[PDB]
């Protein structure tokens, strides 16, 4: 048909977000899984401060775009307390830049595991179930903007100030208003997959919940690895199709664990909607 919802991550990048590499000095490397390194930014503020960001790029081709493509998502959705804040980026003479929110503690999942030991600034459930409740909240957000993450994961999760936990790395997410599905033809994070996704390349509102169940058994596992000890092989794709699934983690409330089992369903319609979840947590938190 002649007759399209426009795509705005598909539409021409924005130079709002423009930024002069001059005023940016570049710190320690924060990350790679491309590289991102800390920064100082002179200008983004109206009294004109430096202040420090964090700054996403490349090593010198499809990543070249899936950056591009994480910076007009981001840009697209727009500001969310749950979300990592995207504040400019630099297109021209010179390589591409993604400029966004500096998140002190830095990812969630070696958080997790730092605090491991002193669990019981220590570490409690009540911290575990503030980050499920923020994390589903950030997620119910995309799903409100008909954005899929394709991606959730606690390594992919930030903790900033105030133990507030941010989503990033949107390199391969998607926005589904078009089709209901969406089929790709990457290197793939398997174990946080859901059985669709890996068997018939279809990506959905669901199976983003799925990998969410994943991220909780992540989390009140203490930043445990899913599937322990299990190679990514044929025998790991059986277990799946045929239905089994991680058990209950050590520190995961019954009612916690109840969701997680209801996100690895096999049919994607008996799984709930991140509405649904932000509601459940809620209930489970007040009663206490
Ligand atoms: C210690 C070590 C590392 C950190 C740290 C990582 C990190 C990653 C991003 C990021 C932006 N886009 N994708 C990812 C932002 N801030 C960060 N901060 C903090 C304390």
């Amino acid at each position: 048909n002649n007759y399209s919802y426009i795509d705005p991550t598909q539409l021409p990048y924005d130079h709002k977000w423009e930024f002069p590499r001059n005023r940016l000095s570049f710190g320690k490397t924060l990350g790679a899984g491309g590289k991102v390194v800390e920064a100082t930014a002179q200008g983004l503020i109206k009294s004109d401060a430096a202040m420090t960001v964090a700054v996403k790029m490349l090593k010198p081709s499809t990543e070249r775009e899936a950056l591009m493509s994480e910076l007009k998502v981001l840009s697209y959705l727009g500001n969310h307390e749950n979300i990592v804040n995207l504040l400019g980026a630099c297109t021209h003479g010179g390589p591409t830049l993604v400029i966004t929110e500096y998140c002190c503690y830095g990812d969630l999942l070696n958080f997790l595991r730092r605090k491991r030991d002193s669990f019981h600034n220590a570490l409690d459930l009540e911290d575990l179930l503030s980050f499920s409740y923020q994390v589903a909240k950030g997620m119910a957000f995309l799903a409100s903007k008909n954005c899929i993450h394709r991606d959730l994961a606690a390594r992919n999760i930030l903790l900033t100030h105030g133990r507030i936990t941010k989503i990033c790395d949107f390199g391969l997410a998607r926005v589904i208003k078009n089709d209901s599905n969406y089929v790709d033809k990457a290197r793939l994070p398997v174990k946080w997959m859901a059985p669709e996704s890996i068997f018939n390349s279809v990506y959905t509102f669901e199976s983003d919940v799925w990998s969410y169940g994943i991220f909780l058994w992540e989390l009140f596992s203490l930043g445990s690895s899913p599937y322990p000890g299990m190679p990514v092989d044929s025998k790991f794709y059986k277990m799946i199709k045929e239905g089994f699934r991680m058990s209950s983690p050590e520190h995961a409330p019954a009612e916690m664990y109840d969701i997680m089992k209801t996100c690895w369903d096999a049919d994607p319609d008996k799984r709930p909607t991140f509405k649904q979840i932000v509601q459940d947590i809620e209930k489970q938190i007040s009663e206490s």
